């Protein structure tokens, strides 16, 4: 009739429980170590405690727990579950992310915490976390922008849509690689009116970065009060949006990045004498490291216009830098 | 922050829209959906056009706990890149032919506990990269065979959950012959099997081998024969034979290769020889060569003979598989 190892208020299909919405104030007792996905969402959950699992769980994969009235999470809480690549914490009551929280999550490559009550981000909340691409923080009361996290080597989608930031640090997320950028959702903020922010979103909207083509109308800044669309100002002395030109001094060694919006894709580098760079020696000038340009000592004939041609399964992107060689040193 | 249909939270590429009781799909889902969720409603039909749009960012779609009794032949033109779809906890009582040859890019398929009786194979033809099929909790009384049997299988299948269900017999033949990858995860436990000593000698070589699909389930493995109920693992008891290993045995001349028969793919192979030495190469006179990962003698020599080692390494866990050669000295043809 029933297998014998199901916990009660639970379905079982072999390595997959489903324990949702029966109105559970704790998580079952005895659930089975094979488990890989539980699902305990649209119960009535409101702490997730130490030992909510004496045993393991060495197989769970992903823990769903939506739709509950989550307001506490142990310091202790995933010390059961070090393999778990998938947990959704959206629609809860969590109001604070502490130091280390989520940091024994090592193999978790998506965290949704969207739509829940968080007015403070620790610093240190996803501290350790290697694994992590996508992080949903959407509809919550954050007014801190996390910049600690793009100044999370992995991290692809970082969404802090409809929240309460004002204030961006603008310069570190200039820096950011496009394809994080791709994946950077802003939209539904009281944002900062700002030219240099104009300037950033217009940049993303030339690249045709997700984050903006997905969401151009809902991508605000508010000034004096008010709301207005980023796009709908007209910024007086405010200028396009600058090309991408590294400046160095004679002597520097340097590493330029080809600025693919999607990670993978196949680079070619091409000097200003049309010449391909080549991946080879330990020598110099100019070479090829990991898909970077590497110059170990620029020189005057270095600089000039550098193109990289990348090469994706479902576009192509070609991106030019300008290397500016300085023969003198203003400091 | 709409785009946002009507009874939905919108958080950047997933749309929640569960437990809202709607008894149709949201209109006017938008394109860069990436994760849609109306689990928990009251949807009855996955009509043709349940998207006009066209949602080819969507890898996840969620319809459990609805009342599905209908999905359109139709209905998945538009989601072409779907890789996971739980139609789990609904009221489907036929897998039609074709009904999923859409999803050609769908890994993992949730069917269980709704109504259905009969699975026909063409309701999967196509699904080159479906992994997991759940359909435990339904009133499945014909093993489906042909998802699994070398000729018309499903070539990634590797989880196929038929428990709790209403299988009698089993194919057991057909059953020894596939590969421990595919037998690690064939769920069968919770069924009304009948009792017989060939099923006692699959099973207890499946728990010789420690597949998960009998460690994890040993208490719920059990067999009918009459009207009571006995746990499979008792049929020694009832004077049943273990299981029998293990020839091989070839005659001089022969070409032969074995298999290093691993419960999970993707391992590391290293073949070890009767003198203790790694095999190796692929020239290859004639006389132990490793290929793929499989042991391949050319032409077998009386030397030949003996116990040769498999040592597989995965991430999780090691197996070592051991292959016994008896070689005869002399070729009948
Ligand atoms: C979800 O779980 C929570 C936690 O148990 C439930 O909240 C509790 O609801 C009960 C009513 O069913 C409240 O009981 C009352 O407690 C006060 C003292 O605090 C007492 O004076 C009253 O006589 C009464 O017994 C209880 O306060 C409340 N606890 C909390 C922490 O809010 C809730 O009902 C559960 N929801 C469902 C619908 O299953
Ligand atoms: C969502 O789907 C659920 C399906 O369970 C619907 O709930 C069911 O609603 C019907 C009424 O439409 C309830 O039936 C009633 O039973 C009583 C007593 O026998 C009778 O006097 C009424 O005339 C009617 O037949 C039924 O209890 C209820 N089932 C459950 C499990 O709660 C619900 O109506 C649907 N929601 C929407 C918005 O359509």
């Amino acid at each position: 009739r029933s297998v014998v190892s199901c916990p009660a208020n639970c379905l079982c299909a072999s390595n997959i429980l489903s324990c949702s919405k029966q109105q559970l104030p704790n998580v079952p007792q005895s659930l089975p170590s094979y488990t890989a996905l539980l699902d305990l969402s649209h119960n009535n959950l409101s702490r997730l405690r130490a030992e909510w699992t004496p045993t393991r769980l060495t197989n769970l994969h992903s823990l769903l727990l939506s739709h509950n009235h989550l307001n506490f999470i142990s310091s202790e809480a995933f010390v059961p579950v070090p393999n778990l690549r998938y947990l959704d914490l959206s629609s809860n009551h969590l109001h604070t992310l502490d130091e280390f929280l989520f940091s024994d999550l090592q193999a978790l490559e998506v965290l949704l915490l969207y739509n829940n009550h968080i007015v403070v981000v620790d610093r240190n909340a996803f501290e350790d976390m290697a694994q992590l691409q996508k992080l949903y923080l959407s509809q919550n009361q954050i007014s801190r922008f996390p910049v600690e996290l793009i100044k999370l080597p992995k991290l692809m989608l970082l969404d802090l849509s409809s929240n309460k930031l004002k204030k961006l640090p603008l310069t570190d997320l200039q820096k950011l690689p496009a394809w994080v950028k791709n994946g950077l959702y802003l939209h539904n903020n009281p944002l900062e009116c700002d030219c240099k922010l104009y300037q950033l979103f217009s940049h993303w909207q030339y690249r045709q970065l997700s984050s903006v083509m997905d969401f151009q109308e809902d991508l605000y800044c508010m000034h004096s009060k008010k709301l207005h669309n980023i796009f709908s100002l007209d910024f007086f002395n405010c200028s396009e949006y600058k090309e991408s030109a590294w400046e160095a001094h004679l002597g520097d060694t340097l590493t330029i990045r080809c600025d693919t919006k999607q990670q993978g894709m196949t680079k070619v580098w091409v000097s200003p004498s049309n010449e391909q760079v080549l991946s080879q020696g330990s020598n110099g000038s100019v070479s090829v490291r990991n898909g970077d340009l590497f110059f170990k000592k620029v020189q005057v004939e270095d600089g000039g216009v550098y193109t990289c041609y990348a090469m994706g399964e479902t576009f192509n992107e070609t991106l030019s830098v300008e290397l500016k060689v300085y023969n003198f040193t203003l400091h």
